[PDB]
């Protein structure tokens, strides 16, 4: 052990939509992750979020992580956080970061669909098809009881109509209009924006990066198929003991179809962009991010705990 992740403000991991901080009080969704930050001299928290719920509102993720965050600062007596969102986290965190500047330092976001998603916008068309309406409460009650059953806490709190919209990228721009950034670009610019902001005179580091794994390879008859960059061709043991692997990669398929282009199986790289981007290059599927399934990723794939570990220590060199 050592210091070399020895932040000045303590660290907290959010997690995205269907996520807990452990599965079934068994599987962490930070997978190996707190473990090596606190072995490196890291203070780290991991937030216990609703896994199906729009980031604003009430009752939505947003005022759920800025509550954590507080008692968070009081049992450590820090006056700032970093925030480290996964996917939809980053959403969460953003919304903390301009209704609470003064409580946090940075902001980071790891495959965050700032734009939304073009899955999420599949999903919600293949409901919209059903004239009867039945097969959205059918399965929203399906995914209502699984949010619940595989909360840490059996929270009850679940939404997933509500988390399907707002992932969905008609939603994520009115997102943005709510909750301005200058850490991002225009929007359909696929552009970044400032590397910082400062709202309400605190300043925040901001930072991103995304995964690149399914890359689009060939179109023919209006079609087009994608390559899984992260695995070696065919032989790739990662197909067949990480079964989200094939999965993410057939969900890819689905989204350059719909005019994504480059993508992790559920973000693309335009969508995953805001303040300073670290990285897109990472041949990482939406899983491999955050060190999943298992710590199981791709001949290919870069070292997700090592990518993490080395950016808690370039928040500690920026002063954060
Ligand atoms: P981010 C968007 O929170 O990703 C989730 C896995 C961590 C799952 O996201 C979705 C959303 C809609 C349809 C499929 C997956
Ligand atoms: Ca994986």
């Amino acid at each position: 052990a050592d210091n070399y992740a020895a932040t000045r403000y303590p660290i907290i991991l959010v997690h995205g939509l269907t996520g807990t901080d452990k599965y079934a009080g068994v599987l962490e969704y930070w997978y190996g992750i707190q473990e090596d930050l606190q072995q490196r001299g890291a203070t780290v928290y991991v937030a216990n979020l609703s896994g199906f719920q729009s980031d604003d509102g009430p009752n939505g993720r947003g005022e759920q992580l800025l509550a954590y965050v507080k008692t968070v600062l009081a049992a450590t007596g820090a006056t700032k956080v970093n925030l480290v969102g996964h996917s939809q986290g980053g959403l969460t965190s953003r919304y903390v970061a301009a209704v609470a500047p003064d409580l946090v330092a940075s902001v980071t976001t790891i495959g965050t669909p700032h734009r939304g998603s073009e899955f999420a916008d599949f999903v919600q068309g293949v409901l919209a098809y059903d004239p009867t309406g039945l097969s959205s409460t059918v399965i929203a009650a399906f995914v209502n009881v699984f949010g619940i059953l595989t909360s840490s806490s059996n929270n009850t709190n679940q939404d997933a109509l509500a988390a399907l919209k707002t992932l969905t990228t008609a939603q994520a721009a009115t997102y943005n209009q709510n909750y301005p950034s200058a850490g991002l670009g225009a929007p359909g610019s696929c552009q970044t924006g400032a590397p910082t902001e400062t709202v309400g005179g605190n300043t925040h580091l901001l930072y991103s990066w995304a995964g690149t794994a399914i890359q689009p390879t060939i179109s023919v008859f209006g079609v087009t198929g994608a390559t899984d960059t992260s695995t070696i061709p065919l032989v790739d043991p990662a197909n067949a003991l990480d079964p989200s692997t094939l999965a993410l990669f057939g969900t890819g398929t689905v989204m350059v179809n719909r005019g994504s282009g480059q993508n992790d199986g559920v973000v693309s790289k335009c969508s995953a962009l805001y303040g300073q981007v670290l990285s897109t290059s990472y041949k990482w599927n939406h899983l491999d991010e955050i060190n999943q399934l298992l710590g199981v990723r791709g001949a290919n794939a870069e070292d997700p705990v090592a990518v993490i570990r080395t950016h808690a220590n370039r928040l500690k060199l920026a002063g954060v």
